[PDB]
């Protein structure tokens, strides 16, 4: 087992890997910014290193930074959480290059996931069903791209291959608007990843988001652990996160789960990981993976028993999967709030201080939160101070137990998506279940 760690993040997953690392037995190391000294999971770590000031540049993407708190306090490996450097292949390579452990995959694996096009060829010959698109970089032969847009069939999507979060796509439903598309897009690339690498898909009108967890050690083991529907979201900011995806079958679940897993041995995966689907018509096509552990990770605990953080820290020590496939059982159902310090009308950061603080409690209540009566929220960072997760037995008692821990939650002195949780917990349809990508924007929209 790993001697000593250091945490490179922030606010709540700083303190979920924290926990998990003390449950092991391993020694930490907490590198923060000046802003970040009073943090629940820096007071709580057996080492602190300030690595820089507040803005993040100089802070938790400060990579000589964090390698030397790492060096100089004798720590053997670093976790990435997620956000920052956790997609930053560079960053792993640096770190291995170093002598470190990076908790995560090699930084093959990471620059491989991280561009879309390879990404999706690579999972398209392992046998993971993908969007029908350019199969390759769309060039700038606009009778070529017009007819890869007739072959496909409008509407079809432009996208970015080093982008993510949908930063910089279009929509294309005729060949009038194609030209212009496709050269914004691959402009915005340029300015944003320098790549202008851009590719095409069949755009789907009203899909679910719809992702597959896997953990892969260092021993030939991958294994899928069951799937996330995070279609209740907002500008491509998830809101409601639950496991497992209603409507989707046992049958399902293993015909799409085996194929993540049969991908993960063919391109030599290790950690945690995350296969994201549209699913639209009983069907799953593949968009891109990360390759990071995710902030919708605890519930997928909930309905497994699987400490995902602490086999992360297994799988790095060279430890197998403490589980196998066989023994992976969806049991209950869980529920996600994500919970922002944000205006309700402008949905922007609303940073300050916090006067008064009450977590919820009770059976099947998780609260992920590193927030506390008297601390700041600083507002160089993201607006996510907290992850309120409720599980059952079934979905309506998790939905159950979600509207009475968010009647319990207590966050005065700034402004909070509490009370939106709430509506979107009293809501019909997702009290139904199986509402598409677009719902929230829709309900906030009337
Ligand atoms: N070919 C498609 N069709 C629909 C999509 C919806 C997408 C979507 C829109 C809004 C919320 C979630 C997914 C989406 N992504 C945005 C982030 C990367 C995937 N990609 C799509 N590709
Ligand atoms: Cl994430």
């Amino acid at each position: 087992m790993l001697d000593k760690i250091v945490i490179a993040n922030r606010g709540e997953i700083a303190l979920r890997i924290l926990r998990a690392c003390k449950e092991l037995g391993i020694k930490t190391v907490a590198v923060h910014s000046s802003a970040d000294r009073d943090l629940k999971h820096v007071l709580l770590a057996d080492e602190t290193v300030c690595i820089g000031p507040a803005p993040s540049v100089k802070s938790y993407l400060n990579i000589p930074a964090i390698i030397s708190a790492a060096e100089i306090t004798g720590a053997v490996a670093i976790h990435p959480g997620y956000g920052f450097l956790s997609e930053n292949a560079n960053f792993a390579e640096q770190v291995e290059r170093s002598g470190f452990i990076f908790i995560g995959p090699k930084a093959e694996t990471i620059r491989l996931m991280g561009d879309k096009v390879s990404a999706i060829a690579a999972m398209k010959k392992a046998g993971v069903p993908c969007v029908p698109g350019s199969d390759g970089p769309l060039g700038d032969d606009m009778d070529k791209n017009r007819a890869i847009a007739k072959r496909i069939g409008y509407p079809v999507i432009i996208k970015a291959s080093g982008g993510g979060g949908g930063r910089g796509m279009r929509v294309v439903r005729g060949d009038a608007e194609l030209a212009q598309s496709i050269s914004m897009t691959r402009a915005e690339a340029k300015a944003a990843f320098s790549n202008d690498m851009v590719y095409m898909e069949k755009y789907l009108e009203n899909p679910r988001h719809v992702e597959i967890q896997v953990l892969a050690d260092g021993q030939g083991n991958a294994i899928y652990l069951a799937e996330r529907d995070c279609s209740m979201q907002r500008r491509h900011q998830k809101v409601v996160e639950e496991a497992p995806a209603p409507g989707i079958t046992p049958e399902l679940r293993r015909y799409i789960g085996e194929r993540c897993a049969k991908a993960c041995v063919d391109i030599g995966y290790r950690g945690a990981g995350t296969f994201e689907f549209l699913f639209e018509n009983g069907e799953f096509y593949f968009i891109e993976m990360n390759t990071r552990i995710q902030v919708e990770h605890p519930v997928t605990e909930m309905i497994t028993g699987v400490d995902l953080i602490k086999e992360q820290l297994r799988i790095a020590a060279g430890q197998p999967l403490s589980i196998k496939q066989e023994e992976v059982h969806v049991r209950g159902h869980a529920v996600e709030c994500r919970i922002n310090a944000e205006d309700p009308n402008t949905f922007l950061p609303s940073p300050g201080k916090i006067t008064r603080f009450h977590a919820p409690g009770g059976f099947g209540v998780r609260w992920e939160s590193h927030i506390y009566a008297g601390y700041t929220v600083p507002p160089y960072y993201d607006s996510m101070i907290g992850k309120l997760i409720c599980y059952g037995e079934n979905r309506d008692v998790a939905i159950a137990r979600m509207k009475n821990a968010l009647q319990e939650l207590i966050i005065d002195g700034i402004k909070t998506n509490v009370d939106l949780q709430i509506r979107i917990m009293n809501d019909e349809n997702f009290q139904h279940g199986g509402t598409n990508i677009h719902y929230l924007e829709k309900k906030l929209g009337l």
